[PDB]
């Protein structure tokens, strides 16, 4: 899967170019966004006391990103666990990938099937 | 008064502090603020007690830069049943940089301040 | 003009509902869209030193934002004057206006003439 | 070390720290360091002078929750000529409940860090 934005202004620091903590919220609107595009509204499940939390995060950064660059990172899941799975994140700009890292993320109980039957796609 | 330093992220490319950034630290301000009075506003929030901003406005004079140390005065201006407001000032190097106010009501659904925070914001 | 975005779930608070700074962040993101759709991209104009830095921004909240809400901001510019401009931000979730506000905003100098064409349309 | 709170903003809607502010607060204890090294980093960016990240980890153990009181232990690595590597360990409550690193270089343009900060990791 894939998820397109645009780096903000806001995003930016003042060495100009994008504050490397903003890679972890792409990350994560990333995994909103997967689970919502494979049928799974997070929204809802938010509302349910319902949620994936993180326990362990990395990225490596290979090139800058800047203001108005428009980017997408790809999307997987690498590992699949019972209670824990792990979604790998390539960002993408102009075909060249720009930064790379993972999310190994938790059920909160384990995964429930519709969601793993959705995994194995 | 609540103390604060800029942080290398509250800056833009341009080389100075996003605006909106005044606004998170006038909600720091709010919160540091109640508590001094006496009432933690992490005790309210698990009670889901909260006191939501109904406006906001803040007046931009001079600069914020990477590593400014700051402080925020604020003062309760406009009490009523069941709406206040706060004033705000930034002062940096002694002088005022920036100042606005909050317009804030009290919820659990809209509801009055309560009595003791009433009084603790006449006094 | 229109500037669409979603919230996301790190635009929330422990209230549940949108931290309320957000929204400035918002109008200024559609303050950078409506000069890029008006003819200048941002970008460009950052890279040669040039802004448009605010002097006084004002917000008035109607209803929550919550959590995967799409929403968009009606822009317009209000008061225009030689070295300064205001603009104007509407949120709209659902055809109902949720928040409102503005930015008084200024030239670094004065506005440029093909800046000042470009806002009396 | 250093100490910070939890602000209400860094906060979301499950009722915990959202993960990336840990990021930010690794980015501010790096700074910190450098600076209670001697070498205040708003002078550096000042210099266009800089220490960007090349990787960054972090392992969460227990939720950071609105107004902790949360500090950061730095220690430095993985010292090599053009890179080095700063360990963090969240403290909550005396106990570690989240843990760290940043591969970080220098930078102006990568190039060898400075023999003064190259000393001062040195000892």
């Amino acid at each position: 899967k894939v998820y397109h934005f645009r780096v903000k202004f806001g995003d930016t620091d003042a060495a100009g170019i994008v504050f490397y903590p903003n890679y972890y919220k792409w990350m994560d609107e990333a995994c909103h966004h997967f689970l919502t595009e494979l049928g799974f509204p997070t929204s809802e499940l938010i509302d349910k006391k319902i949620g994936f939390p993180i326990v362990e995060a990395t990225c490596q950064f290979k090139a800058p990103l800047l203001f108005a660059d428009h980017v997408f990172i790809r999307t997987s899941i690498r590992e699949l666990k019972d209670k824990s799975f792990i979604l790998e994140h390539h960002f993408i700009k102009q075909g060249r990938v720009i930064a790379s890292g993972h999310e190994k993320r938790v059920w909160a109980c384990p995964i429930p099937s519709s969601v793993r039957v959705a995994f194995a796609n």
